[PDB]
């Protein structure tokens, strides 16, 4: 699936992220966006051979199982095709263990570098939440 800015949006709100360890939604929503362009099928393969996955590129180099990255961890304890569906559900709940481990929104390439220190109010203009 591949989201509007603002049904994103509102999704993200529903379930926990306004706010979420100080992150004001437009955080989340940038990141989204410059990650994965906002579809949820979005994969992408890491030098190391570990592969993100999904709306937010979680890694499975720590936070899902794929089968294939060995040596690595499952923090959120799921498989990384969850992180895939239509329902953002999954996505969210592991976010909100990565964004909780000590670096914040910083585990995030895309964010650190595209989102942050802008006015990323601006993702959320005009929606209706």
């Amino acid at each position: 699936k591949v989201f509007g800015r603002c049904e994103l949006a509102a999704a993200m709100k529903r379930h926990g992220l306004d706010n979420y360890r100080g992150y004001s939604l437009g955080n989340w929503v940038c990141a989204a966006k410059f990650e994965s362009n906002f579809n949820t099928q979005a994969t992408n393969r890491n030098t190391d051979g570990s592969t993100d996955y999904g709306i937010l590129q979680i890694n499975s180099r720590w936070w899902c199982n794929d089968g294939r990255t060995p040596g690595s961890r499952n923090l959120c304890n799921i498989p990384c095709s969850a992180l895939l569906s239509s329902d953002i559900t999954a996505s969210v709940n592991c976010a909100k263990k990565i964004v909780s481990d000590g670096n914040g929104m910083n585990a995030w390439v895309a964010w650190r570098n595209r989102c942050k220190g802008t006015d990323v109010q601006a993702w959320i203009r005009g929606c209706r939440l």
